[PDB]
DNA sequence: CCGACATCGCATCAGC
DNA sequence: GCTGATGCGA
DNA sequence: GTCGG
């Protein structure tokens, strides 16, 4: 449904959300007036009442006084004061840096430091990561056209085979979705000879190669298994691309496809075929899919060889790549 | 009334 | 030195 | 903040 419908109450649990989570450190209500935005955002009616609103599962008590409060009045006062509010309004936006959580900035704002100028005066008080966030704060909010997620597949795909030829890697999340645009990139890597009982290098190896040829121009953090950092397409006469964010995960071979499932998304399908897991007794993660026991305990990981068998599990037939934004 | 609420890899801190 | 705890992003 | 044991 049309965002016009509801979305001045959308967008009021959605801030309220992310106070929520920055300022008063309360993840699980950050979560709880996302699912109150989720279920309101996909009601197709506009919403009279919030004894209406509050039918709807995850809407109750309290946010049916906050909708009745803005229908009434167009505004929220809770809301209006803390967005006057320059402590905590300042919290709230120094966590969209990439490296600064709820925690750390507070700690900035306690001692003063409350913008983005004031963050480039104080370098010596940043990590790493913080100061590639910082660094590349207006890139990493930008969205990246599939054009170019196309692109930078090519190099990915290209340089990973150059490295060694038997790897397997596949570029997951929105982009596998087929989404027009993407807000990172996810790899997927895996190798014959990496599985559940086995170099630390089969990551390095990759990672290092990307460097050489100049696509991947930043690290914010690298394990065995796990690599986050930056990169850039290379110039066009043109302007230069914006950098960009993008992991790569070195998964055991026979843990791939449950890792493929789970990283490409969506957040809210993974969600719904996590729910539907347990309808009959399975648990899935990222690594396995599992049953679970007469009285609720997992056993034995099961074979999986497919995205396909994932589904030849909890009975439901296959659900294209595209079809999964629910 | 009151506990659950998803989970995991990596960087960094707290402390022995 | 080390192990364990916490912050963080996805 | 919501839900349910
Ligand atoms: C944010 C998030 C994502 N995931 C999973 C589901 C996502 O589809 C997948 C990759 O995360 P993402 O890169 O933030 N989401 P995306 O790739 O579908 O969409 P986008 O274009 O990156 O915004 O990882 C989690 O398991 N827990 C999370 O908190
Ligand atoms: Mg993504
Ligand atoms: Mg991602
Ligand atoms: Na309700
Ligand atoms: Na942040």
């Amino acid at each position: 449904p049309q965002e016009t419908l509801n979305g001045g109450i959308t967008d009021m649990l959605t801030e309220l959300a992310n106070f929520e989570k920055n300022v008063s450190q309360a993840i699980h209500k950050y979560n709880a007036y996302r699912k109150a935005a989720s279920v309101i955002a996909k009601y197709p009616h506009k919403i009279k009442s919030g004894a209406e609103a509050k039918k709807l599962p995850g809407v109750g008590t309290k946010i049916a006084e906050k909708i009745d409060e803005f229908l009434a009045t167009g505004k929220l006062r809770k809301l209006e004061k803390i967005r006057q509010d320059d402590t905590s309004s300042s919290i709230n936006f120094l966590t969209r840096v990439s490296g600064i959580g709820p925690s750390a900035a507070r700690k900035f704002v306690d001692e003063g430091i409350k913008t983005l100028e004031d963050l480039r005066k104080n370098e010596d008080k940043l990590n790493h990561h913080q100061r590639i966030g910082l660094k590349y704060f207006g890139d990493f909010e930008k969205r990246i056209p599939r054009e170019e997620m196309l692109q930078m597949q090519d190099i990915v795909l290209n340089e990973v085979k150059k490295v060694d030829s038997e790897y397997i890697a596949t570029v997951c999340g929105s982009f596998r979705r087929g989404a027009e645009s993407s807000g990172d990139m996810d790899v997927l890597l895996t190798h014959p000879s990496f599985t559940s009982e086995s170099q630390p290098k089969l990551l390095h190896q990759v990672v290092e190669q990307l460097q050489k040829v100049h696509f991947i121009t930043d690290t914010l953090s690298k394990g065995e298994t796990k690599f986050m950092g930056v990169c850039q397409l290379p110039s066009k006469d043109e302007k230069e691309y914006p950098h960009r964010r993008i992991d790569i995960r070195l998964i055991p071979k026979d843990q791939y496809y449950c890792g493929v499932l789970y990283f490409t998304g969506s957040d809210i399908f993974n969600k719904n075929m996590r729910a539907h897991a347990l309808e009959k007794g399975f648990t899935i993660n990222e690594y396995t899919i599992r049953p679970l026991g007469v009285t609720g305990v997992a056993g034995e990981p099961l074979p999986v060889d497919s995205e396909k068998d994932i589904f030849d599990y909890i009975q439901w037939k296959y659900r294209e790549p595209k079809d999964r934004s629910e």
